[PDB]
């Protein structure tokens, strides 16, 4: 009967961390392209949810445990569980009325999750271990063993999965978040039938939770008497917990005496887990910057957090079978809570990597246009070269080009402005032919002057450009229409346009990366296909339309954008050294907390554990909103503020017992 006694939980484990995390892989994207926020807002607002996610629901959950018990908790917890996870997904919905209800309808579904993930996690895992007597040890230890892979397990799969459907399907949208924060809403459901299965297999203990109530009302009653009385002739009574000694029993006392002397090893722990879950909040906000292109499959940019749970699951048991045993065998001191004081130091030296890599994205950035700056192309469509001077509005050449026929400037010119909107004219000459044009300009933007020919006589119209091949990180299409005559375009299943007469210009459009070789397009008059060879990822083409005796609609190539020269899978290192601490750390910090304590007293600990994550991302909170670093300089402050912390760990965890 065994074989089948725990099958039920560890399987709900992973169902139930499945959804968890993929709701939390997309999390981040969601808030920066869907509803709009900036970087700080939407960091801030996510590790919130985070700490939120573990601060509260964990006392929650074990005060739930007091007189509930903790099979029912469980499931009636499990239950506002998924009900935050529907709602979630409603928000998503673009139908919905915009960002006045998804701003305020999306908080709820995040309030309620975390309620649940918060709640259920104290319970479920030590659930399993009163599922059978602890004289089997070996197997009690197994499995805790096995429970901490099956949580990696569903993370992996769901980290992978999720972030392929918020880009992937674009069923009502481009991207389509709803069916994102959906299938792991639905999952939930599964794992609570799951669970529910095994309620005939157990009987659920009863109602036990009172224990870390109990241990902080001590302290209280200790604290508040030596704090009024101040009687100031206290000997080595001093001690605030002899004073509850007066009114607790001894063995209490005793006991928390022992307790609060590991728990102070527990103070410098939280800046580790501002390091951790900084993964998926600032990390991901930096593979947006970086070339997702691949030879494999091309990555989307939350998706490379699939790393860290695989990691997790190579380095088990590779630490324990392999590591450990070398260094044993070197020297057996290391084999104690040294182990977590290394793990501290990864983690630093692992964002220490993230600055450098920071760094050369910075270096490899293209140029930019900036306040009363702006950036200028010039593009020549006469049949013969165009000498181009830009007279600014001081009767200065500020810019002199000179362009052949169908050619355009190599670069974009950067120009100065003395004001926010500015004019120039832009004298032109073309044979004998001369020609002041002006058109207006706007800082912080790229502009495209297309010179236009009107038979021997030339014009040109000024066109404003703006960086849209790494915001939507696709191929995209531009098309101007030199005809006399309105072209419609069906470039595709998923999107159609047609390009006005006389040098109409048409907007960015996305398209699939692919070849394109007859895309069907119809002219006022008669049908025609167009051949546009390959078009490439991350790149933006601009085609002109031109009539020919012979093609009809003549298309000519240019590329309007080059990708980027960074690519992400430069990110790994940064993955390899902070997961190697988690399994370094988080493992042997867990099993520390279960044995470490004293009799009956391992409630109090695995709710500072969870303590110490939640006040963890606090941090990443405080300094992601009030601090106003630079991002390069932020990953070296966290470094460095951990290492010092982790000579505090040391220096403190030197003198325990």
């Amino acid at each position: 009967n065994y074989p089948l006694s725990i099958a039920f939980i560890v399987v709900n484990e992973f169902c139930e961390r499945f959804s968890y995390y993929g709701m939390k892989a997309v999390l981040i994207l969601y808030f920066l392209y869907f509803l709009h926020w900036n970087e700080d807002t939407s960091t801030s607002i996510y590790h919130a949810f985070s700490s939120l996610c573990y601060f509260t629901p964990i006392l929650g959950a074990a005060i739930a445990d007091s007189w509930l018990g903790k099979f029912k908790t469980i499931i009636y917890l499990s239950l506002v569980y998924v009900l935050g996870h529907v709602i979630k997904s409603l928000g998503a919905l673009p139908i919905l009325g915009g960002q006045v209800v998804h701003t305020v309808l999306s908080l709820i579904g995040l309030s309620l999750i975390a309620l649940g993930t918060g709640g259920i996690k104290p319970c479920v895992a030590a659930f399993g271990g009163d599922q059978f007597e602890e004289k089997h040890a070996e197997e009690r230890t197994r499995y805790f063993s096995v429970f901490y892979l099956s949580i990696n397990a569903g993370s992996l799969i769901s980290t992978f999965i999720t972030p392929m459907l918020r880009g992937d399907v674009q069923c009502f949208g481009e991207d389509c978040y709803a069916l994102a924060f959906g299938v792991p809403g639905l999952l939930m459901v599964i794992a609570l039938v799951v669970f529910a299965m095994g309620s005939k297999i157990y009987n659920k203990p009863p109602p036990e939770g009172n224990i870390v109530a109990q241990v902080f009302k001590c302290i209280w009653f200790a604290i508040s008497n030596r704090f009024k009385n101040r009687s100031g002739d206290i000997p080595k009574r001093q001690h605030w917990l002899d004073w509850a000694a007066e009114k607790y029993p001894k063995q209490l006392i005793m006991d928390v005496k022992a307790l609060t002397r590991v728990l102070f090893l527990y103070i410098p722990l939280p800046m580790f887990w501002a390091l951790l879950d900084q993964q998926g909040s600032r990390w991901t906000l930096q593979a947006i910057r970086m070339n997702r292109n691949l030879g494999f499959f091309v990555l989307q940019p939350d998706q490379m957090q699939v790393l860290n749970p695989l990691l997790v699951l190579i380095f088990i048991p590779l630490f324990d079978f392999v590591i450990y045993r070398l260094v044993s065998k070197c020297g057996i001191n290391f084999s104690s809570l040294r182990k977590m004081a290394v793990g501290m130091i990864l983690a630093c030296l692992a964002f220490a990597v993230a600055a450098a890599v920071e760094i050369k994205i910075n270096e490899m950035a293209p140029a930019q246009p900036g306040p009363q700056e702006v950036f200028l192309q010039v593009l020549n469509l006469a049949d013969d070269e165009v000498k181009v001077t830009v007279v600014g509005n001081e009767n200065n050449s500020l810019l002199i080009e000179s362009i052949k026929s169908f050619q355009k400037t190599p670069h974009y010119s950067k120009l100065h402005l003395k004001t926010k909107s500015q004019d120039f004219h832009f004298h032109l000459k073309y044979h004998n032919l001369s020609l002041y044009t002006e058109h207006s300009v706007q800082e912080k933007n790229w502009y495209s002057l297309v010179i236009r020919e009107d038979g021997n006589s030339i014009s040109s119209m000024m066109v404003k450009d703006t960086e849209s091949r790494t915001t939507n990180g696709m191929t995209t299409v531009r098309f101007v229409n030199t005809l006399h005559k309105d072209v419609n375009i069906s470039l595709s299943t998923d999107t159609s346009l047609n390009v006005g007469e006389d040098y109409g210009v048409s907007a960015y459009r996305t398209v699939q990366r692919g070849e394109y070789p007859a895309v069907h397009c119809r002219t006022e008059d008669k049908n025609f296909s167009l051949n546009l060879g390959l078009l490439d990822f991350g790149a933006a083409y601009l085609f002109v339309i031109t009539n020919n005796t012979n093609q009809g609609l003549q298309a000519w190539k240019i590329e309007d954008i080059p990708a980027n020269k960074m690519s992400i899978a430069w990110q790994l290192p940064q993955y390899a050294l902070v997961t190697a601490g988690e399994v370094m750390f988080s493992v042997t910090g867990l099993e520390f907390s279960y044995s470490q304590a004293p009799s009956s007293m391992k409630s109090v600990l695995q709710a500072a554990w969870l303590l110490t994550i939640a006040v963890g991302n606090i941090i990443v909170l405080v300094v992601a909103q009030f601090s106003g670093l630079v991002q390069w300089a932020e990953f070296i402050l966290f470094s460095c503020l951990l290492l010092v912390i982790c000579l505090i760990f040391s220096i403190m965890g030197y003198y325990y017992v």
